[PDB]
């Protein structure tokens, strides 16, 4: 969340930087007034409940003295403490409605982002093709044949997953990838990780489940509703992660980058499957390995100082799109309308790689700066409170950049290998053939 | 679970068979009595439903003639209907009663099978040690160096895990892996896949969540207890697997492979993460890898004819000390007495691999023939009901497997890189040096 005092004209904020912010994200702009108004009230209590400590003190003292008369001076104590009970109460109370709506409260958007609703609006950051590729169209970039085949039909003749069976076991998007739809997956799992390792990224597998305390603390409400699946343990309970970002946000929470020139910044190069109810996702994406409830995904996180965030931020999709480009796959660079951020992203870039099949860019890479909502949160502490801040970009979501080759690498009698996979492949093949046809043809 | 026509002596059953199994299991003997009775009731009850819908048709066909007197047809075709009611009712009831009691006993143990209670009599059926590896000590095998750390210490000294941070996140034996523990982790998956592609077999990777039902076709009782994570989805549930074992065993639920000859045997090298609860395993290996909530395997599954599983049991247990002979690492393999086996295994190998800090073998390994146990309760036909046998071996439980590879690689500055895992490893390194100190030392 933001901190206390960016509310606090008197404390050196601008509440009217806020209100504008929550505007732009088509977010509540009550809640600014509101939240300076309870303020005052807990201020209020503060001195108050100091007040009765003052004369508290000075009572209690004056009875020592007359003990030497002095059922006055205890009727008043008696008196002062049963009210100090209750501003205490109050006190507590109003500290926790305080933050409870400060919590509502989204990151301030940075003013380079869009101010919209729509995502038709969406900045067009960058376009890029691969070679021998004229333009986006029903053309399958890499091998050039007709873009004939959706993912789903291309990994079906490929034999290369078993959507039925996996409905039939774990319900609807149930999937198992077989064959080469598996060494695919680790193919892009290994490269990712290897892509990143060279540029100074440390690998790291982060545990699927969290605790509630510790997912409520980098989660928004929207996502405990129709985001994430709940775990039961005995008589506790967990969550399922819908990204690696989650668990590692929360790596290095409560410490403290006390030297950040030489100790940031640090970056991750983050590895886990990834779990999502996708509630309010119903028939959109309903065949294929595209829109799931189960993914492997290689996740950028990188905690920086304050002022070098917004280089990082280039740095990270930077990085993201030289993994695309070495995969040969068309995309574009969008940046996001402001009533499309999450509540922690101040800035947000998304990476859509072109589908030929399809005919659209879709979406494979977000990219945000959360600069330091998360860290304030998460008590993650940067020099000299001046928190870290906060980056996370997808590098590759494995299942959904599979299903990108797949319409980009087909030919005729089967797919194409992208030539960086090879290696990661049992025989690095250049070509695997189609094995069964479709029903439909 | 076994045929109904196992406990029936006039169906060509021998119910002394199971109830010597039974005895050889330490679970009740008194089951298989019981099984027969209540088929005798349930036999009564079908004979007494047919001779209902004779009289039933017999009376109706009267009042039609009579149709030209009639009440008295009509108040008996009123009664027949009320009594069949009734019985209809109560066939149902014993049917179910029936299979719920017939699904208590375990698989018939197959006659080889020490019989015991006592894991002290395990049969030890095979030991071996790599080359220049005199015998089990407390030495590294593959570097002959004092088997000074144990497997947790070796990977905190390499930096390559973070139990610390795991615990904070995840609770209790929560990790992430980090640097070299991914890599050796990805090692040992794609090394595994490979190896058994090279095989024949198919890699397959399973969905983590399966329906309940589902589940409860192939996993016992116990397992829904103290072993399975249960997943909150909205308003419905589902289980998080402990095994690849699990969904794969699924995969041809009701499927019918009518020309065995040429369709068997099917081999899947199953890839999954593996949840577990180890509700009854407190404090028992404490820290480190080795016995955790969630982690990854390379499990074998294949489904042969009835009379190839047991040359096939003796092929995947082979399969399994290959791989393990292939990363130099000693071990025993055992035949698990009686009294150890669950529901569905008629015959049991475990390879325990040689830890030399513990200086104690460890189970890495588990290979059964769970003969059609299974696949009767999934519908799985082979042939000509005749079944298909199923059997399932791990190959490699992969962060345990790490844990023997630390303790027998370990040397003075850091750890040797078991040579076939170096390629697929970034950097193929041979060794990688100790960068931590323990507190301790
Ligand atoms: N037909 C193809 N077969 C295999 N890999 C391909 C194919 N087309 C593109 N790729 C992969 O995608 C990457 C980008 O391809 S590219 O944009 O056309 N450029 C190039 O190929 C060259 N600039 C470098 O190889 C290539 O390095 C290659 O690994
Ligand atoms: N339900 C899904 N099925 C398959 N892939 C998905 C699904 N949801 C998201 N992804 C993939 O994962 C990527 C990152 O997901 S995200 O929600 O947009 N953002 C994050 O999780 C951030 N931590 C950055 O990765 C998406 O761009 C998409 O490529
Ligand atoms: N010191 C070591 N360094 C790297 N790998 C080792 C080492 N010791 C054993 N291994 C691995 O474990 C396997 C089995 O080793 S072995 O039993 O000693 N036998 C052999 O090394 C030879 N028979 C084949 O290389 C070897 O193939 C090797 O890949
Ligand atoms: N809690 C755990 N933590 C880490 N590894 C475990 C854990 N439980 C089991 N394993 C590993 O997984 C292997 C197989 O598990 S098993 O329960 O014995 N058997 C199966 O699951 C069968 N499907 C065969 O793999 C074990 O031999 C052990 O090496
Ligand atoms: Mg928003
Ligand atoms: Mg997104
Ligand atoms: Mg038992
Ligand atoms: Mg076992």
């Amino acid at each position: 969340m933001l901190d206390i005092n960016a509310f606090l004209v008197e404390k050196g904020g601008d509440p009217e930087i806020i209100k504008a912010s929550q505007k732009k994200r088509g977010d509540s702009v009550e809640l600014v007034d509101e939240i300076i108004a309870e303020y005052k009230e807990w201020v209020k209590l503060r001195f108050d409940l100091d007040e009765h400590n003052k004369k508290l003190n000075s009572v209690q003292k004056e009875i020592g003295k007359r003990f030497k008369d002095a059922k006055d001076l205890i009727a008043e104590k008696e008196k002062l403490s049963n009210e100090k009970k209750e501003i205490i109460e109050k006190e507590a109370e109003a500290d926790k409605n305080l933050r409870s709506k400060i919590n509502q409260v989204g990151n301030i958007v940075h003013e380079s982002v869009v101010d919209s609703q729509d995502e038709e609006n969406n900045e067009l950051v960058r376009t890029w093709t691969p070679e021998n590729y004229k333009k986006p169209e029903q053309i399958a970039a890499a091998t050039g044949a007709p873009a004939k085949l959706s993912h789903h039909e291309v990994l079906l003749r490929l034999d290369g997953y078993d959507p039925e069976r996996g409905v039939r076991i774990v319900g609807h998007r149930g999937y198992f990838l077989r064959n080469y739809g598996v060494f695919l997956n680790q193919a892009l799992i290994n490269y990712g990780l290897s892509f990143l390792s060279s540029k100074g990224y440390v690998p790291l597998q982060a545990p699927v489940m969290m605790n509630k305390e510790v997912m409520a603390k980098t989660a928004q409400l929207s996502q405990f509703d129709e985001e994430l699946y709940k775990v039961i343990d005995g008589e506790d309970e967990k969550y399922l992660i819908a990204t690696s970002e989650q668990p590692i946000s929360a790596y290095h929470a409560g410490e403290w980058f006390e030297s950040p020139a030489e100790q940031l910044p640090v970056r991750y190069a983050g590895y886990s499957s990834c779990f999502r109810r996708e509630a309010g996702s119903h028939g959109k994406d309903a065949w294929g390995i595209f829109r799931v409830h189960a993914f492997e995904k290689i996740e950028q996180f990188v905690l920086t100082e304050p002022e070098k965030s917004w280089e990082e931020f280039d740095r990270m999709i930077g990085c993201s799109e030289e993994f695309y480009q070495s995969l040969g796959l068309p995309y574009r660079v969008v940046g996001i309308v402001s009533g499309e951020l999450n509540n922690a992203a101040a800035k947000k870039y998304d990476l859509e790689a072109w589908f030929p099949f399809q005919q659209e860019y879709k979406e494979l890479v977000s990219c945000s700066n959360c600069t330091d909502y998360q860290s304030r949160n998460l008590e993650i502490r940067c020099g000299i409170k001046k928190y870290v801040h906060c980056l996370n970009s997808t590098l590759s979501a494995t299942e959904r950049t599979i299903c990108c080759i797949l319409e980009n690498y087909q030919k005729e009698d089967g797919l194409v290998i992208p030539e960086v996979l090879r290696k990661y492949i049992p025989g690095e093949p250049e070509f695997i053939p189609y094995i069964k046809e479709l029903p439909k043809n």
